[PDB]
């Protein structure tokens, strides 16, 4: 079996491996479109999590099932699937408690490259099929239906977490992929006005068609500094971190208003601690509440993202910017994400 | 002054009363858009609450200050507002525990056409003028603001004590005026399918407008039978009980799935007691929560309620199937709201 | 191997049946304490869930590993266990909704002397070990440990579900071994004043040894005059139904202030419809939530009840005011609980 | 009117000032016992708010009602009440989003010894005094109910953010009264194992009389090394910041499961930042939820709480350790809280 992997930090190329076999609740699965994220680029050059040897990359893909364990009674060979990024382990106390994200250990429930291999090879394993799997309605587009395993999922996420009450006025600092489905999500829960902030044209248009009211860039000025005059002093009810480095943190807490809450979806690669404002953080007693969460996962989760799109509640395929065809092209897809060009948003890999 | 009054239970007619005066706090408003509503219809005819003499009907309605107390300090004559029908005394223990709705006692946040004259009289008067009024933008057309205070703060509510959830599919009991903000409420909270049930061709379309991704007809068959084949046998996620008989209770019950919320903003006026089946409650334990409560009020909830209408997130309007010019046509537009014709949702009366 | 059972509805009796065989995730215990619960006489008697034939009953126990499947990694045999009553699946979609205790159909979590054979019988069947069963401390006296399993965690259910605040003050409904359990749990909860309401002596002493400040006897008048007597008008917070009729429905809604909480966890086997009154209901919008549900189960929920205990949290010795020894004492103990003597709260069988 | 103030950061001392009068709805109160703070030494020493010049320190005392406004309907000449250390203004927008406590502004529910003259003085003046006031009931010792003020409803506090749940394992970081009051919020919201750290004995035995099952000193080694070790590597569902330095913040992250929450009720008086440990963070996804709020306050708090030491559940007179009588004692009580003898817990001034 061929896939593309990661040969040590630092270095990148295809490899030749085993073709996986299922579990009697397991299943294989191939991929029919994929797509890379920046995940994967902080893995790889940065080592953010420590050091792998020739481990296939990727986590987010829909395919066919090509073959069930004996136990699989909702999915045959044959049928289109949507895999969720995080497939956890179903039997744990963490479930128990209500965090699957972590069934196994903190950030256990990802393991599409990082404890497993990923999606990037001719074929893929998928644990406990009947509780990570979802079947994909033949409506909807295979390059707008790649984005729920993880963008939208992580997206709607920081939404959630943020406690968005009809009316109020959320902030999302950063407007890569994640952060458009963050402003979407903010929509989606009652938000009146949102505020996005960016710089690059192609996310600035993405932006403002999936809700944004108001969009700040960082080159007229500090951002706290801005959105704190655009909302006249009061500043905002939730802010949503989809971006940036250790001290977005600190710009975070200085915008939201005492009483409000501070939902992080960022995942942060670099950096010791991460600061908390003293002052602007009520020297410990603001109200301001800060979260941060890993992406949902499972059956369940996909299945609910997947009546939105076809509900039209969202359409996902505007963050598609670049269209590939072929095996091959999963090398050209990740290179790009890595040196980001200013017209991509996310590229997508179609292979059959 | 003159204004439009209950005589009695029974019978309704044209007064003459004494301009009412402000106090330090409280402001005097004149009406500049109203509306009548089917709670003064219950009231009046049916003496579902108790007895009055001569107190003016109405609680919905947008208008300039005429007078301000001397210590009102947000609000001066000239400004153009929204008045919530809901208008409680800041000042209780109620309000420390966090339910102004009931500020005073049970249901004691609705003063106006209760236990206060409303605002079908050249001048109404309103209480903590800086925590119950809202400044209404130029930009906001009258019958369309006039929707704020009562129809969609009692609909968006029923959403939010409806518990909904990313991609969860919702009922809609009744699709009258607070039905239709109800439908508008479970999009804004991110409902994937939403179902209404309703017969009136007008109310139909309104609601398929607003969100409903299907129709239910209380003509074809009972209305449990048919919600149940449509989601084939599974049930909706939460139940929005926003008109129907005290039997609507047992339906309600009847169609939501083990875990699933129910909740009421539907004002029963008849009946002892509303039947909850024990059987489909799962004798006790079904988890099949059940909520009912009075539309939130004051200067925050209509400030919100304004900014999704500024932001072009809710466009109330289609709502208003019938407008009037005019102090007199009051009185029509009450009876016309008593014998409910066919092409009937909301008048509204323009009277400057 | 040797069992008590129901042969039909309203026929008990001892019956011959074969050793059940654990599946690989699958656990054979045998009995070392029983006891049996209301529930059974319900469904014997009574026949409120259909009918059964030859179905052995109880689901109260604690005992030791016989044998396990091959896949059981946290559970060998010779250990002592705590059983609990609810034993759900735990790979459904209900599941990750977060109601185990539904998994796989309304009350489905809910096996022992309901879909599968009971605990009174020399050997018992427990699906998923490593899910569903937890150490039992040498420390913890084994009468003390049988009430772990059901009272225990259907009482505290209560209390959780009544969404108690600091200080608040709380109305038990019914003092038996799960109310008695209920009262303790408010106090785990933080109420101030627990008014419960019997007339058993042997109740009422229990009563105030777990924390009731006030007891309310149901003869000295009705008991929602009684409270609002006792409150001086102003009613409860929240009221916990742990026993009575249909019409104790009515009674919790007539004494829970406006805003408050109706929590049940007793199982109505008689009448078909639940009364709620209209009036004292504020007409569907007094914001009064009503709940009831299934207690929770699984190896987690057990674990933590069991910290209380050896804690010293809890002590539920106090409920057990009947020791019997020897197997055939099931059949005893069971009579007794269906022809319940002024002095019993709940026996239990030491089998070795 | 004399009373002990802060002259200049720095300087201490006894001032003379004209005695307060009272609004319509204020209430001027005379203390009857009084407690200093750790707060009101960090403002004066530390500087850590700002500077001020001739203002009364403190702000947990008991006494009696002197005289009211005109509007005042709850209160007469005589009363002995509960002055809570926060009394909020009740009409404004922080209100009606539900956070009192900010109140006009990050933390300007808090106005006693801050932007208003404490109470170590003749007399204090008491803003909204049906809002802000609560009767003591004689049956009260007045050394104990001076500890409900403040020292109760911040400690009970942290136990309310920290989201216990039954059985839960809670650790608290520092056991000063402040600490000592959340061990026994934490027992009061269900706990089952509690871990304190702290050093002093004086404090140790107290915290086991609250219901601290281990205790953890800073000296035989990393507090996160021993807990760590306690818990077998699974670490506490919760953590109370009650003290310590700003490092601290890094150790509650490292000790606590992902999915827990960490609730801060310290007062953190230096530093710039609060570090938050990136990788024990799960790099912003580790799910585990950062709290940190200002305790409450108002008439209805205080009520509740008086309920619990009414009914016995919570007893604060373990709390005081130093009783001293007469008005020339503050001084004294103040400058002991300072230089921290290793025998003090809470010094008390009976005035009267
Ligand atoms: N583990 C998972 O499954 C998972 C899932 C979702 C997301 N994540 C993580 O969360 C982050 C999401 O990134 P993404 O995929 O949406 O792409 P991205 O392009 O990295 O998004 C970054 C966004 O924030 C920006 N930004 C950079 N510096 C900023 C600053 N100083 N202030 C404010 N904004 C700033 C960007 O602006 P311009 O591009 O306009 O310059 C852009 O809008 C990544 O770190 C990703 O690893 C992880
Ligand atoms: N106190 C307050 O401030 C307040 C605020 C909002 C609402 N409310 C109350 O809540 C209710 C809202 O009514 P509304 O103003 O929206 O107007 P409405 O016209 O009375 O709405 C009733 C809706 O339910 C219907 N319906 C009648 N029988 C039904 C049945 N047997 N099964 C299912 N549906 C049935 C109607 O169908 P068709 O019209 O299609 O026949 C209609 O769609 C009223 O009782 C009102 O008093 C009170
Ligand atoms: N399925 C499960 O796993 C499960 C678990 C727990 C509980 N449950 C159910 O919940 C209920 C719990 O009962 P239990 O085991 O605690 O024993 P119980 O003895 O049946 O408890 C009944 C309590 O309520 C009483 N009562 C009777 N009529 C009343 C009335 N009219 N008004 C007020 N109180 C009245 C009793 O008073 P006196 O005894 O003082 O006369 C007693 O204190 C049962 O129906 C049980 O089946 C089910
Ligand atoms: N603004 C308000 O109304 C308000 C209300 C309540 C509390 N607060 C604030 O919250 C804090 C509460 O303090 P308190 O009154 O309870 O008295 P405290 O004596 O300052 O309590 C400090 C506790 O933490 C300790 N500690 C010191 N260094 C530590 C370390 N490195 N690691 C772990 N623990 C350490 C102490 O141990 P030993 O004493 O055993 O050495 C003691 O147990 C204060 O900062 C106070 O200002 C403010
Ligand atoms: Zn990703
Ligand atoms: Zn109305
Ligand atoms: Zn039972
Ligand atoms: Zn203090």
């Amino acid at each position: 079996m061929k896939g593309f992997a990661m040969l040590s930090i630092g270095k990148v190329g295809w490899i030749e491996k085993e073709k996986p076999a299922p579990g009697p609740f397991d299943a294989i699965v191939r991929p029919l479109a994929v797509a890379p994220c920046t995940s994967d680029i902080h893995t790889v050059f940065e080592g953010a999590i420590g050091e792998r040897h020739n481990m296939i990359l990727g986590h987010e893909a829909v395919g066919e099932v090509v073959e069930v364990g004996s136990e699989v009674k909702d999915f045959k060979p044959g049928d289109r699937v949507v895999v969720p990024a995080i497939t956890p382990d179903w039997r744990t106390s963490e479930v128990q408690r209500g965090y699957h994200q972590h069934s196994g250990g903190m950030l256990a429930g990802w393991k599409f490259s990082n404890v497993k291999d990923g999606v990037f090879g001719e074929f893929f394993h998928v644990n406990d099929a009947d509780m990570n799997l979802a079947h994909l309605p033949k409506e909807i587009p295979l390059e707008a239906a790649v984005m729920i395993p993880d963008m939208m999922t992580t997206g709607f996420h920081g939404a959630e977490l943020a406690d968005i009450e009809l009316g109020a006025t959320v902030a999302v600092l950063g407007i890569g992929p994640v952060g458009l489905m963050a402003v979407a999500g903010a929509k989606l829960r009652g938000a009146g006005r949102i505020i996005a902030v960016g710089s690059r044209p192609v996310c600035v248009d993405a932006a403002k068609y999936y809700g944004a009211t108001d969009i700040v860039n960082y080159k007229d000025g500090p951002i706290e500094s801005q959105i704190m005059n655009l909302t006249e002093g009061k500043g905002v009810d939730a802010a949503i971190i989809a971006g940036g480095n250790a001290d977005i943190m600190a710009t975070a807490v200085k915008i939201v208003k005492p009483g409000g809450t501070i939902a992080n979806v960022n995942y942060f690669g670099e950096g010791e601690v991460l600061p908390v404002p003293r002052l602007e953080w009520g020297c410990g007693m603001a109200h301001k509440t800060i979260k941060g969460g890993l992406c949902p996962g499972g059956r369940l989760r996909m299945e609910r993202l997947i009546d939105l799109v076809f509900y039209k509640r969202v359409d996902p395929s505007k963050l598609v910017t670049h269209v590939f065809r072929g095996f091959d092209n999963i090398e050209k897809a990740f290179m790009l994400m890595k040196d980001k060009p200013k017209d991509l948003i996310k590229p997508v890999v179609i292979l059959a």
